[PDB]
Formats: C-alpha cells, structure tokens, sequence
C-alpha cells in the first residue's frame, strides 16, 4: 500500500473555499471506500491559534487530542469519519520554532540553516508523518499563489512531487472565473495567469476548479484547458450553491473522483453519496420553522461562532425545521434590555472569553429561565446561567467568576485552587474530548442514551463547589458530572420546559449525517414553545 | 511648447472601458483649455478593420479623411473636438506591412530587422507623428497586460518614456476590483499582480483606475497604494454608472486633472464640465419616451450599430425623450412578416453589408411608408427604401441592386459604370466627409439650415440615374444631390409625415452636446406620431 | 540633517563581492567628509553565527561590544573608521526569534502575525535603529535576487523607500557580465534579466555595477542602460583587480560618489583618497619578501583565517615586504613531522576550536621555539605554546587543557573555576574589546608604546594560574595580564629572537592604513631571521 497525495492551492483571490472543496472531495473518496485523510498548512507566524482572537480568524477548532487549530479542521470533521489531530494542522511560526530549537540544540552540527534545505525538510517530514498509513492524503495550502507568504511550502511540495514520483501525486488548483455584468460574461484571463504563476515556481496543475456564481460554459473550460496544458475533462466548474453538502454531488457529477482513481491506478467502487443526498432532501424540505436568538460578543463575524451555527443547523436537519439566528450583542441587552429577547422561540448563549456585556448575557439567561423559553448554554454561557440562577434563586448577590472579580464574595466560578466560600474559606486548562458521568435520571443521559458521554472541552475555570451546594439545593439539577473531581459538567432546570447548559463543546461533535441530541432537543423545544405560544 | 504624454494600459480582464476612461480624461483636459488629442494602438494582425465583419468587432469608424478605423475613434469624437485622422489609429499588422516593405526596398541597408529596435522604431515614430503640435497626447494601448499580443508596444513605450523623460510622461493603468458576494467584499489581489506584471517589463504605474460595480473604500485604495508604490491620491475609484457622460464628473471629483497638470508643471485653468452637466440633467430628466424599431442583421451584437445607437440617443437628448430601440432581424420580417413592426412609434433601417433577409427590410420600408410611420434610412436603408418605392409605387418590378442581382432589369442601385436601363442600355468606394448640395426646398436643408452640408460616406454602388427619373417622377423628393455627378444623397417622401433616407453617415458627427438635425427630426417625428396615435 | 540610504543588492550569480563594493564606497564617502555607516542583512536562519563552524562560513567577526557577526563587518572595519556593533548585523532567524517572543508576550494583542506587515516591520525598525544619526547608511542585502530566501527583506525595503521618499534613497545592484571566450566577447543578457527580476518585486535600480574580469565597453554599458531604464552615467564597470584597496580609486574614477551626492543634494568636498593611494603604492612596491607558515585546521578554506591573513598583509605593507603564507595541516605535522616546517622564515599559529591536530600544533610551537624561528601565536596558538613550553621546559608532562582532557594532571589551561594544580587542589566566554595591562618592561608594551591596550576576545578557558608559577619561573616572560584577576594576556620567550603569543584577537583591529605593531614586528622578525639565515 502506497500513499497517494493531492495538493490543493488557490490563486487569483482568496475566499474561494479551498477547505470546503477539499473536504467535499474527501467525502467522495470516503464514499469510494478509500482511506482518505486531510491536512492543512498555514502561512501564519502565530505558532498557536490560541494567541489570536475569534474576531481575527473565527472560531478555533478543538481537536480530540486537545490541540487548538484552524476552523477548517472542524469542516473536515463535517465531511469525513476520520479524526483530526495535532498532526493535521500547523503554521509557519510553528516550523520556525521547531527548527530554531534544533539549531539551539546543535542538531544541524554547525551547518547553515537555510530555507532550502532544512526549513523545507521540516515541512516534508511533517507531511509524511500525517499521511502515514493512508490511501489518499489531501493537503490544503493556505495563502494565495504568487504571494511570498507560502512560497516555502510550495517549494517543499515541488520537492516531494519529485521525490515521491508523479504517479502518486496530483496538483489541484482553485481559481475564479468572475462574471462581468458590464460585458455580460465571465472572464478567464485571471485563471490563465494564476496557472502561469504556479508554473514559474515549478508546478504544473493537473486539475482545475473554476469557482464562480454560475456554471462555466464548456467552451470557456476548453479555452482554459488549452492555455493551461490541462485536459478538458480535468477542468471542473464550481458555481456557488446554498449548501456545502451539495458540492460532493456536483464533483461526482463531473467525474472528478473517477479521474483521480484512474491517475492513482485505484480500483474504486461507485461512490455512495446517498448519505448526503438524504441530508439535502431533508435540508431542502423542512416541515417547520423556529427562531433562535443568540446573545454574545463576536456576532459581527459569524465565523466566530461557526461551529455553533452549523451545530444548530444539524439539529434543525434532524427535526426538519428551519433555523433563524438572531444576532444579539450582550452589551445591547445590558443597555436596551430584554426587549431584544422578544419574538424569540428559543434562547442561545454560546461560550468565549471577555467580560464585555456579560451582565446582559446574565439578564438574558434570567429572561429565558424566568419566562420558560427553551434555553441552551455552552461553556461561558453555562457560567452565565450559573450566575443568573445563583443571584436570583439561590440569592447569591454578586455571584460571579474570580477571573473578573478577585473578591466576588460569591465566586461561583474559580480555579480549583481558588475554590472558596463567601467567607473566604478555601478548598491549568481542560482541553479535548473527555468522559463525563451523566446522571441516569437526567434528560441529557437519556438524550445520549448512555450512563456516560465523551465530549470536547476548552476552558480553565470551574464550578466552585464550596458554594455549589447553595445553588444546587436551591433547586437546580446537575445533569452530569466529570471524572475524578465530579465537576458540574451539565445542568438542567427542574421546571423549565427545556433548559440545558454545559461545560463541553457539542458543536465540535455534531455532524450533518448524525446530528446531535442536544441540538435536536433544543431546536425541537423551540418548535414546541413556538406552537405553545400561538 | 513641449508635448506631454499619458499612456493607458489595462490588466486583469478586458472590457473595462479603456477608451471610455481616456476619452473622459481628454474631455476634462479640453475643458481646462488644453490642446489634447488621442491615439489608439491595436494588437491585431489585420492591417485594416475593413477586412473584418461588423459582428466580429462592431461598427468600423469612418474618419474625416476616409480612413477605416477602430470604433473608439468615434467615441473620441464624442468627447473632444480635436479631429481624428488616419494618424490616430493603427495596428500591429499595419506596422509589419510597412516594415517589410521598407526591408524589401532596401531601407535597412543589409541590416537585420528585429523587433528591437526596428519594430519599436516604427511604433515610436508613429506616436511622435500623431502627437505633433499638441499639449497632451493620450495613447491607449489595446490588449491586456501580460499577454504577448502587445509586448512590442509596451517596450516601444518604455524606451520612449526614457527618451523624453519622466517630466513628459505618465502611466495610467486600469484594473478590476471584483466584488465577491460569497465573502461580501471586494478583492484587490488581482490588481496587485497586474501592477507587478507591468513592473516586470520596465513600467511603473503612476495612476491607478479601480474599475468595479461600486465605490472602492479608501482603505482598500490605501492598501493598493502601498503595494504598488503609488501615492494614495493617485489611486482612483471608478464604479459602474448608467452613462458614460457622467464619467468626467467622477474623474474631476477625485482631482485627477489637477494631479496631472501638477505633474506636467502646467498652469491649467479650472475645467468647465457644465456642457456635460447639462447633458446629464437632460438625459436624466426627459419629458417623454418613444419606441423606435430597428431592422437589420448584426443585432446579435449591438456594437455593430453602436454609432447609430448613440446618434439616436443624442436626438432623444435634444428632444428630452427616452429612446427605446427594438432589435429586429430582417430575416424575421422576411419570415414572420410585418406583425413585428406593430407597436412601434417609428422605424429605422441602418446600413451594412449582406443580402440576407433584406427583402424583409424592404417589406419594412414599405410598411412604414404606406402606414405613415416616421422613418429613417441610412446607406443600405436608403437602398432598401429606394427599391421599395421603385417597385411598389414607380412599378419597377424586381427593382434591385446589381451588387446582389447583376441582371436586375431594374437595377435601381448600381456602380456608376454599371448604370443601365431595363433594355440593357448603359451610362470604387466613396469615403470620408464630403460636401452635399442640399435642395433649398427640402426639409433636410432647413433641418441643417444650410445650402450645403458635409457628411461622411462609405459605399460602392450608386443610385442608377438611368432609372432614377422613373422613381423621382413617380413622386419622390430628392432632398439633396452630391456635387460633380449630382448623386442622390438624400430623399424625402412628399406626403409622409417624416420619411427621410440618405447615403451619408450622420451618426459619425452627432454628439451628446451638439446633437444632430436628422435625429432631432426623426425622434421628434416619432414622438409626434406616437401622440397622434394616442 | 536627514539620513540617506543606499541599498545594495546583487543577482545572476553569488560571490560578486557585495560587501567589498559597499565598503569601498563607504571609504570614498568617508573621504567626502560624510557621516557614513553600514549594515548587512543576513538571510540565514541561524540566529547567531556562533552556531556555525569556521569551515561553514569562514572566520566569524568579533565586534567591539562582543557580538559575533558576519565576516564582512570586519571588512567594513578595513574601509571605514566608524565602529560596527550588534546593530549593524542580524539574521532572518534572529528576526523570527524576536517576533515570536513578542507574540508569546501578547505584543500583537490577538492579531495575526504575518510576514506582511509584522515581519517586515521588525526589519524596518532594525534598519532605522542602525541608521539613526548618520548621513549615509549603506545596507547590504545578502542572498541572491530572485531567490525566496530574501524576498521579505526586499519587500521591507520597498516599503521604506516609499515611506521615506526617493529623495533619500538609492538602489544599487551588482551583476555579472561574463566573458564568453567561445564567442570572444562578454554578454549582457543575464543582467537584463536580473534587473527585470527586481522590477517584478517593486524595485527600480538606479545604479548598476558590472562585475567581470575585464572592463566593459561603453557600448555595452549603453545597451544595458537602455534596457534597464538607467542613465549611461549610472552604469559602472568593475573589472577584477589584484587588491580590494584599489576599488575606491576605480569607483571614484567613474564619478560614482558625485552622482550620489547630487541625488542626495549634498555639497560634498572632493574625496581625499590619497591615504589609500599610499597603501596601494606601498603594496605594489615592497622592498622584500618573507615566507610564513600557518599551522592549523581549517586551511582547506582560506576564509577561516581571513582576518588573520589580512592582518599579516597589513604588517607586510608597513614593512614593505611580501607575505607568503604556507598553509599547513597540523595533522600532517603529526603524520609527516617537522619536515613541513622547513624552508620557513617565520611560524604562525592561528586560533580556533577543536583538537584534531593540536598535538602537531604543539610540535610546531616546539620547533619554532627551539630553533629560534620568529613565532606568533594567537588564542589557541597561545594555549598550544603554553603547553609546549610547560611540558618541554617546565617539565609538566602532559601539560594540557581541560577542554580536551578531564584530568590533564597538569591542566595549564582551564576554566577559572576549574583551576587546579597537579595534586587536584583547586582555586562564560570573554568577548569583545577589553583592556589589558601591559608590563612596561615587555616588548609588546613598547611595540604598542602604551601602559595598557584594548583588544578583542573570544574564549572561555584561561591560563591556570595554579601552575603558572611553574611555567613562568622556569624562564618565560608574561608580557601582559588583564584586569581584576590579572589573567595572562601576553607571553614572550626570554631568549627567542621574536616569540610572542596572546589571548586577544589583534586581527580584528588591524587596518590597511594604520597597520598593527604586532604584525609589523612579526613580519619584520621574519625578514630579520631570513637575512640572519642568509
Ligand atoms: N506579494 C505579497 C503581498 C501580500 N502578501 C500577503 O497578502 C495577504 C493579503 O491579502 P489577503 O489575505 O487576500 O487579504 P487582505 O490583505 O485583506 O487583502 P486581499 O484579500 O485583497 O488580498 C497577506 O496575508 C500577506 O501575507 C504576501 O505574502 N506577498
Ligand atoms: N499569453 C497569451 C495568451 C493569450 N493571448 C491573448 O489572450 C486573449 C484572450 O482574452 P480576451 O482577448 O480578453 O478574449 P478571449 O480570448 O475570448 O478570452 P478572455 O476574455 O477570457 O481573455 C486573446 O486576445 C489573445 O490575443 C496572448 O496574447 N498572450
Ligand atoms: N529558488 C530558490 C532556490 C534556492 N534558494 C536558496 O539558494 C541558496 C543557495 O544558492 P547559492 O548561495 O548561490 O549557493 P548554492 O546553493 O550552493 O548554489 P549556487 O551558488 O549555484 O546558487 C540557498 O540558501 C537556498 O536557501 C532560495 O532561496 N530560492
Ligand atoms: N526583452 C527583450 C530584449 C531584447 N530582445 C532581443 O535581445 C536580443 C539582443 O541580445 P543578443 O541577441 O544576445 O545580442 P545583443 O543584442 O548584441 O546583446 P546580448 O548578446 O548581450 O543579449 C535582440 O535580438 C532582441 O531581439 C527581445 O526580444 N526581448
Ligand atoms: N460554491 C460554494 N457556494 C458558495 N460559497 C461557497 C462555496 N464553496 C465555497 N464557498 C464559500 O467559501 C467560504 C469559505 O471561507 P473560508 O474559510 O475563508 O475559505 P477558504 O477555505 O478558502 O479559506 C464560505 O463563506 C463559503 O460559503
Ligand atoms: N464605469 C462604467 N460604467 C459602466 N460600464 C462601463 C463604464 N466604463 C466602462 N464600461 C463599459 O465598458 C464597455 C466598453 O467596451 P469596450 O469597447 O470593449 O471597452 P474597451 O475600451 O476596454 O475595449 C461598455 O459596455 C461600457 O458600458
Ligand atoms: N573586482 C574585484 N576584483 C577581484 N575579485 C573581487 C573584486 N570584487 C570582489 N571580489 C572578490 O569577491 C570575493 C568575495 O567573496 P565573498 O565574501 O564570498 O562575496 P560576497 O561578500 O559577495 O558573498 C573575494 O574573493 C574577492 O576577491
């Protein structure tokens, strides 16, 4: 068994959906019965994404092994059944850190560390590492062709293409075939130049992807084929669509995967894409509609809550119901008040970092709780709900986290070391998929149909425990606890129609094919409530 | 007085309106009291545009001196008063013809004729020729930057620029800033690369033109400025508009001309663009509307009748009336019949070549004539009308032209040498602006308010005097005769509300500010008819 | 006062002598009375040059402030009297280390750290730092134009050229105009392309340097001028010569510096290059010649002992005597023996790290000592000489250094902490220019004509004073000691015609115009001995 590789690059303009295209392909390759995986290389100097804000790049994906990574790794999880790990994504800065450390340790024995070799060697080794044991490995190259930000990576690839042999590697390239209304037609010249640029750095494209807002005419595809030294059959058109789960269908329709198996001499069984065909059918034919309002902070950039948004979608798919998302700034609920929260069927409060308008988040939690409006809390949102309930039911005035107020006097959230009561009596970070003990009598236990459940985490502060007993005894159900320390993983409100809040991140586990019990329940509750409020 | 030059190039995609931008600038420069002119270099092997069809490139402009040239030369005539000549436009093929001829006759004395320097010499000498005696010369380079089709021209320019000095030259480069709805924003990357391409061939841009369907944000303009080595104030945004006549206003708004005179150390007077402001006001505030139907052949690409369309628009401007042009295929009138011609306020028949469904054109002429529907015929449209009237009123069975049916028997149109009667008894191309003697008692004489007029021509066959007397005596007014041979330049129908047809090309003289008597009359009559029918 | 900058780049091939050219220019501009400084940007990933071997890049330059840097910084010291510091040279690796550390510290506040703008800003800042307070700053750009290894730097430069303004910056570029004997002529094509490459990254050259083995014809220079958009007067020819001290003369001859002052509007006084002319005269007219053996380890690459070689040259210039260096592998002395050392007028042993042929080095020291042959030892050579004398005169069997033998038994060299005697009783790196106390009665005190001196260091181990009294009392002169702990700096042999050795690196202070007492004495001694033996 020899591993085959396909490299994916993009030129002309960014924002073409390189990760989406690659993921859609991978889904097909999976559907062809092939051991396909995928990795993404980034042109960033930041070593880890944890040093950047969500407004800067959107939500940071949490892998099973706890690694923080590029959002697109979650996108990969939404197309194939393999698991992403730290080996599936790294940055330019990461490379330098490692190489410079090797320098420091004398690993280059007095030699000059150059871009070529050494830096490109580091890259090559990482690629071989991640692709080990797989039939097909897709590699997404971040950055735009022609920009200096990723030339080292492009070079490392070229080297490997030669080292490995062209019989085990293909060059895929995304372009833009923009529509010029003034002329009344699309243009292909930008594409022609993008290809020329790849050629100037030692790369000859094998497969072309024509991104546009409309199908590109065969004639134009032929013109491209001519100028790029590419067979007409390898020039694929990809018009804009209203769902990424329809793309596998399109790629299959144009015979892309057949071409690929032919190039790799693979005996590939007919792709079974019916899983997504089902999803598409259901997606395009919902029986109902609900409105969910989301109160947060980074709502000016949807990408910041991308994983959440898609998780909501997945719940809606299983319940055949349209999901509307109201973007609400917590600072406005703080300012304007709960009038914002009117006209909603359900309330959503996501996680994140930053005090900002958290008091408006608390206000919202109170609103949903007090008015019995289908409430879902995640990470910070749970902490918010904890505070809400604590202050108004358990009467823990000024309940808060020590991360914002050193002496809350009611620190409902704190570090384990920092656990303490209101009288000052006392007694790092949790990341990745961890097993939680569900309470057999809780809804969540029954939602998963299991005593325990493994879910992803990303957070430093925990439920106090010293003051927990005040909150829990006041009338709050701990629906599940962690492992060794039995930490409050998830809660439910005794008399609320649907109120669930948790520490884990279910949004990184939901799929379009499986959905996810908590979003299924949440969205359903929204519908129930909606019908009740009529 | 030393001539200053500005070169115009464009990259990324074609069809950005290089001629439009250049003409708009020139208009402003004229408005500032500067002696401005303009030339265009074309990347084609065709020596003369007369060897190509109307559908291939659209209408071929006829200059005063009879030269056949690029449509854009007519566009230049519509913005500045400087008259174009054969020296204002030539092609790659033209150059080679000249150079090879010089080789053949020994002008290079045994030397090797090379692109560099001999082809570039042909080019730069022609440029200096055309720019003689002018303050500012705009030079438009056709083709797209990065393509081999025009690299010789770009090289000739580079050399020239060095020779004359930077104090006498500026580089204006058009680009495209495409809007990507999927991202919700415009991109600049393509532009950055386009500039890099010019730089790679020795050209550093001074002024950037950002074509788009919307204003480009100052921030984006600044980003471009950075990467292109260009001052922010020299980065001009140019969004799509509904009228070319509004462009001078936009360029003026962004201070383009001030920059230019500063660069050329010229004490330039403030631009008076009120002439176009008037036009714009009138254009945007017509008092009425009218439907004009046009029957022809090259309607599958409006460019073929561009000069006509503009002329109709100009008539509309003077009569504050919207002109609605219906495109009708002569072959459909031939097939379907006159039902096509219903719902029209007036009918127009353009010139051109090709028999095709001209019988339907004749049918149309008959229709408009017999139903008293305002009619305007140009060149071929006159030939058509001549046949119509001759065959159906003067009883000239099979009235026709020898260019299609030599054995006509009633050749109403024929080469002067070919003039003959129905008994076989007998007795190149007219080009450019020629004097026409108008009949003092004709409407056209009074429409122009002058004994004679001067108008452009292009045709080979003439009205057959041998049979003319039958037609004219039957009841048709010859509204004007040429000169030496008193050739029927223009006719009018005695009892038709407004039926005028002529040999000359009034559409090459009409401007948005001056208008033109025949379009003023036609369009007005069209409106009048409409009102008479309502 | 505003700082002016000149950037120096080069392409086509490596090894053109960019640093040499820049240094020669600086010398002229020094002679024009300008505040000239100079920096070099190192494309390597190594953070410090200390992590690379002498064979990898030759000798590593020691700056006054103790920084280790590129050899060319010493070359700068040999053309201008200003002082280099850590601010005059840094690497690519250094940049990343700094930036990543800033990232780690939260310096970019959650933003994406990108090459553009963050890496380039790091560069920009360092350039402004080093050039602060100077009239003219030369900046040598390492690497080769067109290679990805230095594109980030080239970009940072472009940006600064724009932000600073062209009135304060120039682009100088070295090329190769190779001689093609098969054709019988030189070619310019490579140059034309090199320039095009700079242009493609936003850089337009102002000054061209044509490296070759012969003067380039004015015609060819004109051809280049044409294709590069450069004035003929700015195309400088630079043929190969037998001395780098003749280059200022050549550059002056072609009017380079005048051009520069005109570009910077400087009223520069006529260059006084007579000091260099003197050096040249003396160089080209020695009255004698001597042969000096150099016993070492890195002799396979001259560059490893470059600073030493030049120091020897300078001594020869002052004594009008040719210096013939015989490179000798100390390992061959171990194999073949002292027969290698025959036919020499003087013996020299350079510094360095590694055992290899050190025992042979000792054998050589012994040979020169015992046979009264003008000996000069530096750093390691001193350590060697110490062992020689100690073992063979002070009877310190196996006199040695703890850097090679944990239990030397007679550790004549050791870390200060490691100082111990032969009975086991006891009691980082010295860098940069340090004050040494000379013994008034020593030869070197009188050679320097001063009580104390300041000289550069680069070593960790010291003379073990526990056993010094054995060595010194046996009959050996300590000619100088250091500071606080009076560490042994210089040793002289009581009855040897001329045998000295020292801890410091005099080769980093020697200049072509000033010379250096030590090397003057050494080379002189060689001559004296030569005559003594004749
Ligand atoms: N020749 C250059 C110029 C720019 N960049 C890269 O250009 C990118 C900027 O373009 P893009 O990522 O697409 O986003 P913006 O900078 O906002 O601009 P645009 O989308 O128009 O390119 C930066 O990441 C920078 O690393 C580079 O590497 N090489
Ligand atoms: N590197 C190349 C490749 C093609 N061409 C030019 O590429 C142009 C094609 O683009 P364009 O003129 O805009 O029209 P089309 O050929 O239809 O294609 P498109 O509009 O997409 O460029 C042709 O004119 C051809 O002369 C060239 O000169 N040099
Ligand atoms: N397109 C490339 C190719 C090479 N390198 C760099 O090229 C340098 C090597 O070239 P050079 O210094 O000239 O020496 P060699 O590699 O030995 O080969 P040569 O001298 O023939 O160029 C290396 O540092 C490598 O990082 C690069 O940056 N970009
Ligand atoms: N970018 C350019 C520049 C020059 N030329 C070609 O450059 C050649 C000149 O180089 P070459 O034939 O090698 O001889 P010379 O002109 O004498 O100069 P050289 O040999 O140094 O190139 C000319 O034929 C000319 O056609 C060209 O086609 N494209
Ligand atoms: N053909 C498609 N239809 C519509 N937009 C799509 C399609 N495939 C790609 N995209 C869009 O591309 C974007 C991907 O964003 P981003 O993560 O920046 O892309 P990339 O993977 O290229 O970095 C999404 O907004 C997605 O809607
Ligand atoms: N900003 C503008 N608004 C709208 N379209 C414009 C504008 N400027 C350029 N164009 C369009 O560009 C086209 C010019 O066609 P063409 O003659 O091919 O241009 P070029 O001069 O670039 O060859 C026209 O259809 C015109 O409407
Ligand atoms: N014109 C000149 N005459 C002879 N050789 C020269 C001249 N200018 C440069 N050099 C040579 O250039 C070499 C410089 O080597 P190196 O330091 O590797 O170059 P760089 O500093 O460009 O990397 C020396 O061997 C020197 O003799």
């Amino acid at each position: 068994m020899t591993t085959n590789y396909i490299f994916v690059t993009g030129g002309v303009v960014s924002s073409l959906g390189k990760g989406i295209a690659a993921a859609s392909l991978a889904a097909i390759l999976e559907a062809r019965g092939l051991n396909v995986t995928i990795m993404k290389l980034d042109p960033y100097i930041n070593v880890d994404p944890g040093t950047m804000s969500p407004i800067q790049h959107g939500e940071v994906f949490v892998t099973e092994d706890g690694a923080e990574t590029d959002l697109d790794l979650g996108h990969y999880e939404r197309f194939i059944r393999t698991k992403m790990s730290r080996r599936n994504n790294f940055t330019t800065g990461r490379i330098y850190s490692d190489v410079l450390r090797k320098e420091r340790r004398g690993d280059y024995l007095g030699a000059t560390v150059q871009v070529i070799p050494h830096i490109t060697n580091a890259i090559k080794e990482r690629v071989l590492e991640g692709g080990e044991g797989h039939d097909v490995v897709l590699v997404e190259i971040g950055g735009t062709v022609g920009d200096i930000e990723s030339l080292p990576f492009l070079e490392a690839i070229r080297q490997m293409a030669v080292e490995i042999g062209r019989e085990h590697t293909l060059f895929m390239h995304l372009t833009l075939v923009p529509y010029m209304a003034a002329s009344g037609e699309v243009k292909t010249k930008p594409t022609q130049h993008s290809v020329k640029e790849l050629l100037s750095i030692g790369i000859q494209p094998d497969i072309l992807i024509c991104r546009s807002d409309r199908a590109v005419p065969a004639n134009e595809r032929a013109k491209i084929a001519l100028f790029c030294n590419v067979p007409e059959k390898a020039v694929i058109s990809l018009k804009d669509v209203d769902s990424i789960y329809k793309i596998p269908g399109l790629l299959k329709s144009q015979g892309l995967d057949d071409y690929i198996c032919k190039r790799f001499s693979l005996n590939c069984p007919e792709a079974n894409l019916s899983e997504w065909e089902q999803v598409i059918f259901e997606e395009a034919n919902p029986v109902s509609e609900v409105t969910i309002g989301m109160v947060g902070k980074y709502i000016e950039l949807p990408d910041a809550y991308k994983s959440v948004i898609e998780a909501l979608k997945h719940g809606g798919l299983k319940n055949r119901v349209s999901v509307n998302i109201k973007l609400i700034d917590s600072q406005d609920v703080e300012t304007r008040g709960v009038e914002i929260l009117k006209g909603l069927d359900a309330i959503l409060v996501p996680g994140g970092f930053g005090y900002r308008g958290v008091e408006g988040m608390i206000t919202t939690a109170r609103f949903a709780r007090e008015n019995n409006i289908p409430y879902l809390g995640i990470c910070l949102g749970m902490q918010v709900a904890l505070i809400d309930y604590a202050r108004h039911v358990a009467n823990m005035e000024n309940a808060n986290s020590t991360e914002f107020v050193p002496d809350c006097k009611y620190p409902v959230v704190a570090l384990i070391t920092e656990w303490r009561d209101e009288n000052g009596n006392v007694e790092t970070m949790r990341l990745g998929a961890q097993q939680c003990q569900l309470v057999d009598d809780s809804l969540v236990r029954q939602l998963y149909n299991a005593p325990t459940i493994v879910e992803r985490h990303r957070h430093r502060y925990e439920v106090n425990n010293m003051l927990l007993k005040q909150i829990e005894d006041a009338g709050l159900r701990v629906a599940g606890r962690s492992g060794d320390d039995q930490l409050v993983e998830i809660i439910e409100v005794p008399n609320h129609p649907w109120f669930v809040a948790c520490q884990f991140h279910p949004e990184f586990t939901s799929t379009p094919r499986d959905g996810h019990p908590l979003f299924a329940g949440f969205v359903k509750a929204a519908s129930e409530f909606q019908k009740r409020q009529a």
